[PDB]
């Protein structure tokens, strides 16, 4: 099982300027819910955006994607391929663009966090992958956070 997880806001936007544009706790203990225990895999740029404190993500088996031999990363494995990056039967991919739309074909499970903020697209944005018909969702209820930001969950499954 590969699945997706990500938060976008509503006009699909996930990262702008090697950054997520907005803040949301509540999103992040989802995250971690999801995540624990299993490995994770994510672009290099995505292993570069992790703040030091959270650099690898701990409780979790990092693994990064570069097409730099070279790279080196502590507490990850760096791979060259995602076939490399994805043999774990259970497989998080968590970022960013680049990886999402490499591994969507793999992917039968995506959590998606949809925030309620007013982004509109630029050129250059990280984006979420489009979910197709081939996938069957179910739509979680607005919840509001800390905070401001009206949120809430899909999760998406094919098979
Ligand atoms: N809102 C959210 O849920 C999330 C948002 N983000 C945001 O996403 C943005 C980053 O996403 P993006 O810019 O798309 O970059 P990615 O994080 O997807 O990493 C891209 C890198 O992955 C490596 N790579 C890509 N394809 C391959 C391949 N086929 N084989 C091997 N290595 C490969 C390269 O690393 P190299 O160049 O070293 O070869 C490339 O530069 C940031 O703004 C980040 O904050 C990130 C995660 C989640
Ligand atoms: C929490 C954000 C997020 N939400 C959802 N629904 N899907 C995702 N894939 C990511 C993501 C991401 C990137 C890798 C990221 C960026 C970041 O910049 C501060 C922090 C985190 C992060 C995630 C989890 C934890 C934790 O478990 O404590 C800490 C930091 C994670």
């Amino acid at each position: 099982m590969v699945g997706l997880i990500w938060a976008q806001a509503t006009s699909g936007v996930i990262g702008r300027g090697g950054d997520i544009p907005w803040r949301l706790p509540e999103d992040q203990a989802h995250f971690r819910e999801i995540t624990m225990g299993h490995t994770i895999v994510m672009g290099r740029r995505t292993w570069d955006s992790l703040p030091a404190k959270v650099r690898p993500l701990p409780g979790r088996r990092n693994v990064v994607l570069s097409r730099q031999a070279d790279f080196m990363a502590s507490g990850a494995e760096v791979v060259g391929s995602l076939e490399e990056a994805l043999t774990s039967p259970e497989t998080w991919v968590i970022g960013g663009g680049q990886v999402y739309a490499l591994a969507l074909p793999y992917a039968t499970r995506c959590e998606v966090t949809e925030v309620d903020i007013g982004l509109p697209r630029e050129a250059g944005d990280a984006l979420a992958p489009v979910l197709d018909e081939t996938w069957r969702g179910e739509t979680g209820e607005w919840r509001f956070s800390r905070s401001g930001l009206r949120y809430r969950l899909y999760s998406y499954h094919r098979s």
